[PDB]
């Protein structure tokens, strides 16, 4: 049993809810919250900007030190950093950004990072300002992630379309 409430069950291991991932993280304090990161861990907008704002910029300060030591992530890659006030850990995952011309086949590689964690609160990778089709992102998620993933979808209209169209 876990703390996640109000989710619709899509599969054995994937759950979905219309929710603000920031507000959900603050309520649940999950072991792992996933960030929709870029390779520079520059948390300007979208899910990343919202998560970072909720940490009062502490996520960005920690991220800048990580990049200064390690250099940029790979598209499709990830790193584990603090969850600050939102979670124990933040898994920063880089999905391909269609608005930069990145290979959408890298979306499966991105979701494979989730399999290193038994339970996660996450957004749909490469959705929103990363430009991918969220219906496609949900299909890759279901077909790639084997661990237990609780997906937060900010937009109510999109949430209803994802559920209604789910095969
Ligand atoms: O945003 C999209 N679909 C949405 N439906 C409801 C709210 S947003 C999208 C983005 C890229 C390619 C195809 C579709």
């Amino acid at each position: 049993v876990n703390s996640f409430s109000g989710y619709l069950k899509l599969t054995d291991n994937v759950y979905i809810k219309n929710a603000d991932i920031v507000e959900e993280a603050k309520k649940v304090k999950p072991t792992v919250v996933v960030n929709a990161a870029n390779v520079y861990l520059k948390h300007g907008g979208g899910v990343a900007g919202a998560l970072n704002k909720a940490t009062n910029n502490a996520m960005q300060v920690e991220s800048d030190d990580y990049i200064a030591t390690n250099g940029p992530l790979k598209v499709g890659g990830s790193c584990v950093l603090s969850g600050h006030n939102l979670a124990k850990h933040c898994l920063h995952v880089v999905g391909p950004n269609v608005n930069k011309g990145e290979d959408i086949q890298l979306l499966k590689s991105a979701y494979e990072n989730f399999n290193q964690h038994e339970v996660l609160l996450a957004p749909l990778l490469s959705a929103g300002i990363f430009g991918a089709d969220p219906i496609h992102s949900l299909r890759v998620c279901v077909d790639t992630v084997r661990t237990n993933v609780y997906l937060a979808v900010f937009d109510k209209n999109l949430y209803d379309k994802l559920v209604s169209s789910f095969l």
